[PDB]
């Protein structure tokens, strides 16, 4: 009755992933093989709640990507599915097998864009996927990593909920 | 369950082909995907050494469709269908899609998408087998007529002699 999600983008942050998921729990931290990060804007159109690129992955032999592993009740499926607009053409569902630090291979539903144009993240969607890769103790060298990564010059604000998550940060 | 449903739009509408590997799939339904569309590529830039020209993919398109064969499997052939379409190489990705039968009944299948390709036309006997595995199976008529106006590539090389047999008749 349950399933297990790994989590790239702005759900690395276990508040974040709650807002909506509320009974989400955190599984384990895991690496995905052969997959490259990237962000932008699906069907070429920028995102309205967090105005700029956002996170995408595809296959790349030699690169990878860390994420957090969710363990979420099979009665929610459909609702994660909504949140990332899958009907609309945003994501596409994914499984992926992705390794622990135990050495373990699990089975994980994702997300991932089939169509976009790449495009730098704004600076808060950026904060947000660094305060949980770090909360969740993602390897050092990948929080560096995402980092260094430049971000658009979008000056302006996200959600006040958002907002105050990042200043409690 | 002990079986999963597998969403097919490529060389494995034809049930001679699909059965190559997977012999125990069994002819479910014909039905629609919307909003995504049909293109032809070489996967991480390789060109396919099977069949010699782009082979088939799938993106996300609003107001687009792609129609196809759902095929009931055992979940003892999970991993030998991943094999098959190599997963582990980069060249295809697992999805997940929800489809309508003719009856406008949703079905939810597994399914593959290339996530990082160069496009390119498919080869004559690639394209002949699609071809052959619409009609066979019973696609749209109009539909059919879309697969059928696909530019190939101008391969007249050799084939593998499964493929040849298969085309002969």
């Amino acid at each position: 009755e349950s399933f297990l999600y790994f989590a790239y983008g702005s759900n690395l942050l276990t508040e974040r992933i709650h807002l909506r998921n509320p009974s989400a729990a955190f599984f384990c931290v895991a690496r995905l093989q052969d997959f490259k990060l990237d962000f932008g804007n699906s069907q070429g159109k920028t995102s309205q709640t967090w105005h700029g690129g956002i996170a995408t992955i595809f296959q790349s032999p030699g690169d990878e990507v860390w994420g957090v592993v969710w363990k979420m009740n099979k009665s929610n499926l459909n609702s994660l599915d909504e949140q990332q607009g899958v009907k609309s053409g945003m994501y596409v569902v994914i499984e992926v097998k992705v390794a622990t630090q135990e050495g373990k291979e699990i089975t994980c539903r994702s997300y991932l864009m089939t169509n976009y144009e790449s495009a730098p993240p704004s600076p808060q969607y950026k904060k947000i996927i660094c305060m949980g890769a770090k909360e969740n103790g993602l390897p050092l060298e990948y929080q560096e990593k995402l980092k260094a990564i430049e971000p658009n010059d979008y000056t302006g604000k996200v959600s006040e909920e958002i907002e105050d998550i990042i200043k409690k940060g």
